[PDB]
């Protein structure tokens, strides 16, 4: 046959490549894509014939709308679920020359769907406009850019103290003005069991170009419920919020998304040692695989819909152990020496203590696990439980340091029989040790006197 025009009996294939994070019909060997198995593509051949000028005419009228497109949908239908690699590939025996709807009609919890597209085969070669291609090989979009959570602890660097996460969440595009809605839509949290339930605080935004503010009841209601492993909360859009975010959404573009602030609190005394891990899930339709209840999870222990990854924050115990130049034996002679935390900037000449609470003139030390001074007892020792790693902070390690990169102990009260010190004593709690249960141990020395 001619190879300019179109050979209506020839051999074709369609080979749909799906990837985690997303088109000349050709393969692109890298191409980035972190395969996905498991996914049902369907393809739907259309009622357009492609060995006719006015087949490529209908399909050109269109103008790329693949809502309308769906208008010619033919009954030939084939399916195909990918494997490790991500592939769903389409053979001779399952395709003919014509032009295909593409929709991936089944899609694990976790994954985000690709957007339904319009494909033919064959396709002129952009990279050699003489051929045509009969062996297309298609990329497609995910219809979400993607869902996120934060979280800022900077703020507590003593445990116990406020913690802040700020959850991400792109909205799918429905098709507002024709009268389409968002008919589901949940940010779920799994909160650590040392978080407060009943006092997350939350607020919910709508962001991107213009933010709004949405309102509790009329926009939104939070229910949390307790759980197995973990307690959780779920932010359930009202009809009257999902209405307006299916507006915002397609008004607007990928980056105008739902952003739900919560304020985690803890009892002063929280162990908090170690990670404190926070994920959170978005459930954006009402698709019966979506099984999660916000009001009984029952015994669920993973994270429902498509997961953020997790945060942590690391949280490290000091033990001081305090002695002398004289080092007696008898550590008990060590005890009653007095200290308080701060954070602060390292210096030729010692270090400069940061106020730890700014709206007042007094330098304030730092609260930690609801205490300001930690007194040395037993054989001249005491635990300062627990401080955040000076090298892991708002949910990523810090790879550089610097020297405002401490904490400082001050000796507020010497032992019996002992000087205070002439300086601050900066020291840091790494993530290294923190994450592991690890403790920091330093070593204070006194002068006699
Ligand atoms: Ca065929
Ligand atoms: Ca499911
Ligand atoms: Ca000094
Ligand atoms: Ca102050």
């Amino acid at each position: 046959p001619n190879g300019s025009t179109i050979d209506p009996d020839a051999a074709t294939t369609l080979t749909v490549h799906k990837c985690e994070q997303t088109g000349t019909g050709n393969e692109d060997p890298q191409a980035e894509c972190k395969p996905v198995s498991d996914v049902e593509f369907t393809i739907t051949k259309l009622n357009v014939d492609l060995t006719t000028y006015d087949g490529w005419k209908t399909l050109a009228d269109l103008k790329g709308d693949v809502v309308k497109a769906g208008a010619l949908k033919s009954t030939t239908v084939q399916k195909i679920t990918t494997g490790a690699n991500g592939l769903a590939s389409f053979t001779d025996a399952q395709t003919e020359v014509g032009a295909y709807l593409v929709s991936e009609t089944r899609t694990p919890d976790k994954v985000i769907p690709a957007e339904d597209f319009v494909v033919t085969l064959p396709m002129t070669n952009p990279q050699d406009t003489a051929k045509w291609n009969y062996n297309v090989h298609v990329y497609p979009k995910n219809t979400l850019s993607g869902v996120d959570k934060q979280v800022t602890d900077k703020p507590a660097p003593g445990s116990g103290r406020d913690i802040t996460y700020t959850i991400t969440t792109s909205i799918p595009k429905v098709d507002y003005p024709g009268g389409a809605r968002i008919k589901r839509y949940e940010v779920v949290d799994r909160l650590d069991k040392r978080i407060k339930k009943e006092a997350l605080t939350p607020v919910v935004k709508i962001v991107g170009q213009n933010e709004v503010t949405l309102a509790e009841t009329t926009d939104y209601t939070l229910i949390t419920a307790e759980g197995k492993d973990h307690n959780w909360a779920t932010i359930q859009l009202t009809e009257e919020g999902r209405r307006k975010a299916s507006e915002a959404r397609y008004n607007g573009n990928g980056e105008t998304k739902l952003q739900v602030t919560l304020n985690a609190k803890f009892d002063a005394a929280v162990n908090l040692e170690g990670d404190l891990s926070n994920t959170a899930g978005l459930i954006p339709n009402d698709s019966p695989n979506f099984t999660w209840d916000p009001n009984n999870p029952g015994t669920t222990t993973d994270i429902p819909g498509i997961p953020t990854t997790p945060v942590l924050s690391k949280y490290g115990k000091v033990i001081l152990t305090k002695t002398g130049t004289d080092d007696l034996a008898d550590k008990t002679k060590y005890n009653g020496a007095q200290f308080q935390v701060y954070e602060c900037t390292k210096t030729a000449s010692g270090a400069t203590l940061r106020d730890s609470d700014p709206s007042t003139q007094t330098v304030d030390p730092l609260t930690i696990g609801g205490e300001k001074t930690f007194t040395t007892a037993g054989q001249g020792t005491v635990e300062i439980n627990y401080l955040r790693a000076n090298d892991y902070v708002n949910g990523a390690k810090k790879d550089q340091l610097t020297d405002e990169d401490y904490y400082c102990l001050v000796e507020t009260k010497a032992p019996e029989g002992y000087n205070l010190q002439a300086d601050p004593l900066p020291f840091r709690v790494l993530a290294e040790k923190a994450e592991k249960k690890a403790a920091t141990e330093v070593t204070v020395t006194d002068i006699p006197k």
